[PDB]
This record gives C-alpha cells, structure tokens and sequence, in this order.
C-alpha cells in the first residue's frame, strides 16, 4: 500500500472536478438513438448481426428467480442455479438493446419494456452468493435493504443506458415504465453507493491485511455510468463522481507499482482492465480534464496482457490459474489506445489471428457499445506480437525471458499467500516455439478442500508439482512469511536469481538455497547452490512435464512434445524417475490431456553443502 491517491491529485478537488463535469450527457460518445445514419456508419457490417441476436430474443420467455433459487446458497453454496436465469434474462435486454440501437425500427422495445419492467419487479439485482452481505446476512434478498455486487452493479449500468436510449420510446407507450426504471435506478445504485460507507469493496474501512482487487475498480465502474447517465444535479453529480474517486483511488494506491497482475493474466480483464474501464468513463465524463493516461503505471498495468502470452493460446500460469488463456481484444485494443502503447494494440489484433472483430453479448452494455466504437480500427490494426529479451517485474517478483530460437522461460521469486496461492516461490515453467515443455499445472475444479486449511493435500498446490527442489525431502510451506530473499534479475544477462530457503519451513534444516537461471541463445542452465544444517534426507529435485519422457540414458532426460525435442541433462549424483499422474479432473485433462509426467531426480546421499547444475538444450 502506497498513498498515491492519483485521482485525487489529477481533479485536484470536488468542486474542481464539479467545473470539469460534462452535463447534460453530453460526453455521450455513441450516435443517437434517433441518428440512423450516425449508426449505419459506425456498425459497419456488424449492423446484420446485432439485429439476428435481437430477433432470437423476439420470443424470449423472461424467467422468475425463484426464492428457492436464493435459498439454495444459503443450503448448499450451489449458485448456477441461480444465476443461470439470472444471466439469460440480462443478457437478453443488452441484446434487444443493441439489436434496436442496429434496426430503429422500433420493433424491439415491446421486449425491452418487458425487460425493464420485470426488472423493477425482481427484489433485487444482486447474486444469491453476494446477498449474505446484507444485515441479516441471509441469500435470500430483502426486499428493505439494498446491496451492490459485481451483478448489480453490470444491470444497473445496462439497465441505465435503456433508460438513456430509449425512455423517450417507452414514454409513447406508458409513461410510467421509465418513470419507474428510473426510481428503480435511485433506489438500488445511485442512493447505496453514497449512503452506505461500510460495502467493503469501496475500502473506506481498509487497513493493512485487508484484500482490495477487482471487485472495487468494477463496482466503481458500473456505478459511474450510472452517476453519469442519471443524475442532472450538478452538485449531487459532483459529490457522487469524487467519492468513486476516492475509492478507486484506494485500488490504484493498493496495486503494485511495477504493473504486474498478482490475480494474472485470466484476471487482467476484470482488475486493471475494469480500472481502465473506470478511466475511460471518467475521462469521457470530463472532457479529458480529469486523466491518468499519460502514467507509466496505467500503461504497465496493461501491458502485462501482452506479457505473459506465450503463443498460440498459452499464457504464463503461476497460481491458481489456466494455462491456456488469449483476452478479449476489443478491449486490450482500447485499452492499448489510450496509454499509447503499440505493442498492446498490435497484440489485439495479433489475439484475433487473421478474424474481423466481434461486437460482444454478453451483460456489460459499455464493453458491447464501445466495441462497436473502435472495433474498425481494431479491424484495420496491423497485428504483431513482439516478445523482448527480458521482461523484469521487481516488486512482483515476476521475470519472462526469451531468445531467438523460440524460448520462454517464466520464473518467479514471491511469497506462499499470492493471490490464488501456489506453493512455487523460485519455480519456472519453459516453453519452445509456444509449446510447454516444463510445465505448471494450473488450476482444477474447486472442492471442499480448495478454500479449506486442507488446501495444500491438493497436488497442484504443493511445490512438490512445480519445478523446485524438496530440500531435505521437504517442500515449501504456506504463508506470508515463506518468501524469496536476494531476489536478483540481471536482464543484460538473461539471468535470475533467489534465495528460495526463506520459502521452507525449520523441518528443511536449510541455511541457504539458491536457485538460478540462465537462458543462453540455444539453451538454458539452472543451478542449485545451498548450505544445509544438517543432511538428514537425500534432496529431491522435480520436474513437470508431459509427451514422451525417455530416462533410459543415464545423466539425460528427453522430452518429445507436439514434435518439440528438449534434452535436460543432469549431474550423476541423481536417479531419474518418471512417474505417471492422471488427471481425472477435466478442467485439467482439457489442457494437458489424459495424464502428464513428474521428473524426480533424487541425489544418491545426503550432503551439506553443494552446487547441482542442469542444463536444458
Ligand atoms: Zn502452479
């Protein structure tokens, strides 16, 4: 935590900020609902699409969301439930909408006075899940409170763009539906946000030890198109517009200056991506007088997308994270355009591998609009995804390494409480030509256990499945204070380094332990280099990896995978073992496959102190 407070400096003040506002939505930066020749323009031959998904939804049977439906958190945690219904009906108006933005025609606002009008019936907007931060901490809502959620907050700024485009249409019809809307509106957004001080997400009650992270830039988000669509009074407008400052603010002190992503990168979208989305609104709202966008810290915090991607659908997986990943371009793309960064535009369009963009569905009306704003340029962007040397993270303690016959070396140094935690403080994971060759697991379907003080009986959370040494056959240990120590990255040299001790427990007897990597233009080395207290148990030293393994040369280990050969060599001292581990888990056997492979090599004796080097060509 670092008192930035970056908003706060850039407005200087409400009252500052209150002759920066763009009244009368004004900011507006789509065409009219009315300006049919401004939307021809603008879609393109999206324009075809967006009205066949309108018609789809001709018929669309809106659904109760049955209080058992609710109930069922509350007995069971089970949630698809409810949010399945919940989802079909949301994601049915953003598409009417968008479907009736495209025709103007009118002849979907009949479904869309349906929707809005069974929106102001459901109690409340809010996840089943997220309800039990009520009062009364029940799943059920209550129809005399009000909360805001990642699920409110999305159906109320959809919710608030029907209203801006199309109140005057329902008005001819029966007045009273966007009256009611509107009231609607007031009572479960615009009134919570500012009277109630206590939704943790805003973090005005935070103090060290306390999580923020993407629920506050989203939440915020959501809130500010609301604010900016809605409220006509000046002052009322200011007072709303600078508390979300404030609490973004907070986000923005909280993160990590060097920009990493510690969710990582199937995250990104929703953390700095949903901040930048803040920013956007923001900016809009204000003319660009209100701006963070020349910051190296925004830009960083984007680029990280770009970053972590290997290729061909891999990303770079620490945690408890997919392997397999590659976001939603039309976003990395705006986001890119804003901080000015070419190689996150370039991505974008290299992320669509030789396809025309899509204007999305889904329940998040800004992305929807705003991908139909800049999806052209998107569409014209000459594509690219140009990897360095070296990419050197220093508070995360992230480093992505790379040279010219197609390698790509992650490694980490951190500490054993990351988000998602895995136990991997000095692991690596190594790719050629964006195949995995020694590889990170990734994340499994959540159990009981995931979230349980059971959690590390979960193989893929335990540093014996990652690419570390067990020392005196013990692994790392969970918690705050296993940490990396003389963490060293010497980009000039492709090099990194940890003190990686400091991540076990007293049972390792361990003084130090240094882990080291080197990636030379055709190969990498890794050394071992530690002094023990005493040498009670033959170290062991793991590798992950899948395809074909082959141990029958001794010092050697060929790995063949998708027609990739690498060949680890290692020191005499060690047997070579290779043991089998079948996923039954999908979510696992989905990208790796039916099973994958553990290298053990374990040192013939026991020793003190010792040097052990492999080489990787
Ligand atoms: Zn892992």
């Amino acid at each position: 935590y670092t008192e930035r407070n970056l908003l706060q400096k850039a407005a200087g003040s409400e009252e500052q900020l209150k002759e920066a506002l763009v009244m009368n939505q004004k900011w507006v930066p789509y065409p009219a609902y009315n300006d049919r020749a401004g939307w021809n323009e603008l879609l393109g031959t999206n324009k075809e699409s967006l009205i066949r998904a309108g018609e789809k939804m001709l018929n669309y049977e809106w659904k109760v969301i049955r209080a058992t439906d609710y109930l069922e958190y509350e007995r069971s945690g089970e949630r698809n439930i409810m949010q399945n219904p919940y989802e079909a009906n949301r994601k049915a108006i953003n598409a009417l909408m968008l479907a009736e933005l495209a025709e103007g025609k009118g002849r979907f606002i009949d479904q869309l006075i349906n929707g809005a009008f069974y929106s102001c019936e459901m109690t409340s907007w809010v996840l089943s899940a997220h309800l039990v931060r009520q009062s009364t901490k029940r799943s059920l809502p209550d129809y005399r409170e009000q909360v805001i959620d990642l699920g409110s907050g999305n159906f109320g700024s959809m919710l608030s763009w029907v209203y801006y485009f199309f109140h005057d249409s329902f008005d001819k019809i029966d007045p009273v539906i966007s009256q009611r809307l509107r009231h609607t509106l007031q009572e479960r957004i615009l009134d919570p946000y500012m009277n109630n001080d206590r939704e943790w997400w805003m973090a005005f009650q935070w103090k060290p030890g306390m999580i923020i992270n993407n629920w506050n830039p989203w939440c915020n988000s959501n809130v500010l198109q609301c604010y900016l669509l809605l409220e006509n009074d000046r002052d009322r407008l200011a007072k709303a517009v600078w508390r979300s400052m404030q609490s973004v603010d907070k986000f923005i002190n909280f993160v990590k200056a060097d920009g990493a992503c510690e969710e990582g990168p199937s995250y990104w979208g929703h953390a700095a991506g949903k901040m930048y989305d803040y920013l956007q609104i923001l900016s809009d709202g204000t003319d660009g007088k209100v701006s963070l966008f020349k910051e190296p810290m925004i830009r960083r915090m984007g680029e990280y997308i770009s970053r972590t991607y290997v290729g061909n659908g891999w990303v770079v997986n620490f945690a408890d994270a997919s392997a397999k990943g590659g976001g939603d371009a039309p976003l990395i793309y705006r986001y890119g355009r804003a901080v000015g960064s070419e190689e996150m535009m370039q991505f974008a369009a290299y992320l669509l591998d030789g396809k025309r963009p899509s204007v999305p569905l889904g329940n998040d009306t800004f992305r929807s609009l705003q991908s139909i704003l800049w999806n052209g340029e998107l569409e014209k962007t000459t594509a690219a995804h140009t990897i360095p040397a070296c990419t050197w993270y220093p508070e995360t303690e992230f480093c992505y390494l790379t040279n010219k016959s197609g390698w790509f070396l992650a490694t980490k140094g951190g500490f054993n409480n990351e988000s998602h935690n895995h136990n991997d403080v000095g692991t690596f994971s190594l790719y050629v030509n964006t195949i995995p060759v020694l590889i990170d697991a990734g994340v499994g379907t959540y159990t009981r256990q995931t979230f349980s003080s059971e959690r590390y009986t979960i193989w893929t959370m335990q540093s014996n499945y990652h690419n570390l040494p067990m020392i005196n056959g013990v692994p790392q240990s969970f918690g705050q204070n296993y940490k990396a120590t003389d963490v060293v990255c010497q980009p000039k040299k492709r090099f990194f380094s940890a003190n990686i001790a400091t991540a076990y427990p007293k049972e390792a007897e361990v003084n130090s332990w240094t882990r080291a990597y080197s990636l030379g233009d055709k190969q990498l080395t890794i050394t071992d280099n530690f002094s023990l207290k005493s040498a009670k148990e033959s170290n062991q030293v793991n590798f992950l990896t899948w395809g074909k393994v082959d141990i029958s040369v001794p010092g050697k280990v060929t790995i063949d995978v998708q027609g990739q050969k690498v060949t680890l060599e290692y020191p005499g001292e060690f047997t070579a073992t290779v043991e089998t581990i079948n996923l039954p888990d999908t979510r696992l056997s989905n990208v790796w496959g039916t099973e994958i492979y553990r290298i053990a090599l374990k040192d013939k004796d026991a020793r003190l102190t010792g040097k052990y080097k492999f080489v990787i060509k």
